[PDB]
């Protein structure tokens, strides 16, 4: 934390963050959400880290080059620790990132290697050839060698998720599942693991091994697992919590605005909220009914009427703004309600839908405050507008995440945030073999449009194609757009550092400091 001159510091530097839900786990290579990637922040320290604006800048690497953008070289810094007081060396990495590949370890993440495009990941991934012949070497304890097969400009910008921090393989080895309980773990980010009580709390403290622990401020950050937004904000108001989670009720939203407008932060957030189509499952697999979901939804009611949080209405996967965004939006979006709404009902009625043998699917959605009123509205609107009947059924967070891997489902509401600035981040979950591929789309033109973006050499190039891919997923009406997020949450005032300048929300607890109150 860089604490300005002249605040008076707390005496207790202790922090409470609601963090929406229960962990689906610590291990970085078996998670893929916000609220785990919020502890594993804290607890892994990747090359790169995000500062406290969102920029990419030096985690355990100080300092890197490239050759071509295709061969990258990491120099990372002597005194980097692990909390045993053990060295992080190139070796953890090169072990990490192989396990990150290999299907054994059966990671939602193992497709991040493809997006960088390391080299060989494909035929790894598939089980041709094993993870050791991933393109990442060592070239000495300090210098961690990344080769890939085409060249990314943007490379250095992934390398701040979770999914490439480092695991350390004594642990994982000796104790398997159970390397991330309290007495087993071991860490590299600013913190380490004190107590994990599932579904109550997970509490950090202060890793002194940290090359950076004489920057760090609080010595102990609880997140806890509440997923009704309603007792989030209770909790925050009773004086227990400091931070909320960012996912807001529409029970008090409108009555905190006016009540602490001051705690009331409200930032730009490169995320989109929508329903997830289960593409491979009939009648999901016939474009007109998806169409139909999709233009029959009323964006106006639910983002402005039924929210009204200052989301906004959305048309696309990928954020418009987004840094290389520059989407086409589509007819429809500008049509009225009542046109998309005539389209839709035609588009059912030709799909072989009537009032005898109407439309019956069910709407998964995680157990929250917001997302069951919005999907209990989202049910109403698609009653009235086309004549469908959707059984909601709320899931636990973890489980939630399993049904849509499963394609156990039909509907499911939905909601990406991107790793890295740059609209690859959300497209390439829409590849056909990518694991974060929960929608089962599968579009042998959507994948061709992609990989011809690194083909190119030319950013203008490169953001035609990702509005075209845009196009195309819409065309197919993989999913249904909602609305684009924005980061709304309570912080009290006296949490110094979290500016909210960051879109991608990548909060570390060694950046905030609590100021005397």
């Amino acid at each position: 934390a860089d604490v300005p001159a002249g605040v008076q510091l707390a005496d207790k530097q202790t922090l409470v963050r609601n963090n929406g839900s229960e962990v689906q786990s610590l291990d970085p290579h078996k998670i893929e959400g916000v609220p785990e990637s919020n502890v594993s922040r804290d607890l892994f320290e990747g090359l790169l880290i995000s500062d406290v604006e969102g920029h990419p800048s030096p985690g355990v690497a100080e300092k890197w080059e490239n050759k071509d953008f295709k061969v990258w070289t990491f120099h990372l810094r002597e005194n980097a620790k692990w909390s045993d007081g053990t060295p992080v060396t190139a070796h953890d990495f090169v072990y990490s990132w192989q396990r990150l590949a290999d299907p054994n370890t059966a990671s939602p993440y193992a497709s991040y290697l493809q997006y960088g495009h390391i080299a060989n990941i494909d035929d790894i991934i598939a089980g041709k050839k094993p993870a050791t012949d991933l393109g990442v070497k060592a070239l000495d304890d300090h210098t961690f060698e990344v080769t890939l097969s085409e060249p990314v400009p943007y490379f250095y910008k992934l390398l701040v998720h979770p999914s490439v921090s480092p695991v350390p393989k004594s642990a994982v080895e000796k104790f398997g599942d159970k390397w991330t309980q309290p007495a087993n773990i071991v860490t590299n980010g600013a913190y380490k693991l004190k107590n994990w009580v599932v579904n109550e709390r997970i509490v950090l403290e202060r890793n002194p091994q940290y090359w950076d622990n004489a920057k760090t401020v609080i010595n102990q950050v609880t997140y806890l697992p509440i997923s009704s937004e309603v007792t989030d904000v209770n909790r925050y108001r009773s004086g227990e919590i400091d931070m909320t989670y960012n996912n807001m009720p529409i029970e008090l939203f409108q009555k905190l605005k006016k009540e602490i407008p001051n705690e009331v932060r409200v930032d730009p957030y490169l995320c989109t909220y929508y329903y997830e189509i289960n593409n491979q499952k009939a009648p999901f697999n016939d474009v007109r009914v998806r169409t139909a979901l999709k233009l029959a939804l009323d964006r106006d009611i639910i983002v402005n009427k039924v929210k009204n949080q200052g989301d906004l209405p959305a048309y696309s996967y990928t954020p418009p703004y987004t840094d290389g965004a520059k989407l086409v939006e589509p007819e429809w979006f500008k049509w009225s309600q009542q046109k998309r709404n005539e389209e839709a009902k035609k588009l059912l009625a030709e799909a072989g839908f009537t009032a005898d043998k109407p439309l019956t699917f069910d709407l998964l959605y995680n157990t929250s405050d917001l997302h069951k009123k919005l999907a209990i509205a989202v049910a109403s609107i698609w009653k009235k507008n086309l004549g469908v009947n959707v059984n909601l059924e709320n899931q636990e967070w973890k489980t939630f995440l399993d049904t849509r891997h499963q394609g156990t489902f039909d509907v499911a509401r939905a909601g990406w945030c991107a790793d890295y600035n740059e609209p690859t981040s959300f497209l390439n979950t829409m590849l056909s073999d990518s694991s974060n591929n929960t929608a089962h789309y599968k579009s042998p033109a959507f994948d061709k449009l992609i990989a011809d973006t690194l083909k190119v050499a030319d950013d203008t190039q490169r953001s035609e194609l990702y509005a075209k891919a845009e196009q195309q997923l819409d065309k197919d009406s993989a999913i249904v757009p909602v609305y684009y997020y924005v980061n709304a949450r309570l912080v009290k005032p006296w949490v110094g550092g979290y500016t909210g300048k960051d879109p991608l929300d990548n909060i570390y607890v060694k950046n905030l400091y609590i100021i005397k109150h």
